[PDB]
């Protein structure tokens, strides 16, 4: 098989919340395929990124608890400093296609990330689902408009 | 840049229906990107494929009208006879990822077809949106379970 299974949990101010399912990651000739099996999300498109650190723990920023802050920022080993989505090599390597949530709150639609080649590249990082969407740009809102971190899972 | 814009219209038993927008196809290093700007669709995931003929004309089969019958079958230059989706090269080259329709009936989520490399592979063909979904296989239903043709656009 050669797959990874990532358990995803809601992210709260105090710590980890409810489990919402798993994402199965597989290798294809065209890149990594993220097949979700999730529930408990708001219907629509959600920002979906690999973050640098292997943690989903909440942390303090400017005096306020921030869910899943300890995952750090979007995975960016090339130091692009730019959020440009899964089809643009000028931005964060961790930028994945938006996560598609169905009307019934489940996520099932598989997502191809063609800039990622090997499951090894995900180990030691985290997967993040944001409250908002992802227009694959830093404008008009930074980081695609994803906003707050809703659910997260550590890879390894 | 090198783009194609495909106007899409509803396909009725009696012919061409209302315009529902356009799909813009761009070339990327990862394959052709299909960026919809559509309205008027049922929320959910819709079968989305390139069909062989540059026609959206209707026809009759077994005494029942078939919207956009004259588009023919899925684009299949290798004569696979197999519907296996956008990530499997043993199948119809015309097999694209499912088209994602938002709760408000619009389609905006970009769709990457990594098996297609050049817009020239599309010239002289048609784009089709089905009523049903697409499980990227011929089981339990042929052609992914997309069923009837809901909307159609000719490429050249
Ligand atoms: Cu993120
Ligand atoms: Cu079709
Ligand atoms: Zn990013
Ligand atoms: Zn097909």
């Amino acid at each position: 098989e050669n797959t990874l299974t990532v358990k995803m949990n809601d992210a709260l101010s105090s710590g980890t919340g409810e489990n919402i399912g798993e994402i199965t990651v597989s290798e294809t000739p065209y890149g990594l395929l993220f097949t979700p099996h999730l529930n408990g999300l708001t219907p629509g498109i959600h920002g979906f990124h690999v973050h640098t650190n292997p943690s989903c723990m909440p942390g303090m920023k400017d005096g306020k608890e921030v869910p899943a802050l300890m995952a750090g920022g979007h995975l960016d080993p090339e130091k692009t400093g730019k959020h440009l989505g899964p089809y643009n090599d000028k931005g964060h390597l961790g930028d994945l296609p938006g996560l598609v949530v169905n009307a019934d709150g489940t996520a099932t639609y598989p997502l191809l990330a063609p800039r990622l080649k090997s499951l090894s590249e995900l180990k030691g990082h985290s997967l993040m689902i944001h409250k908002g969407g992802d227009n694959y740009s830093d404008k008009p809102a930074p980081l695609g408009g994803g906003g707050a971190r809703f659910a997260c899972g550590v890879i390894e």
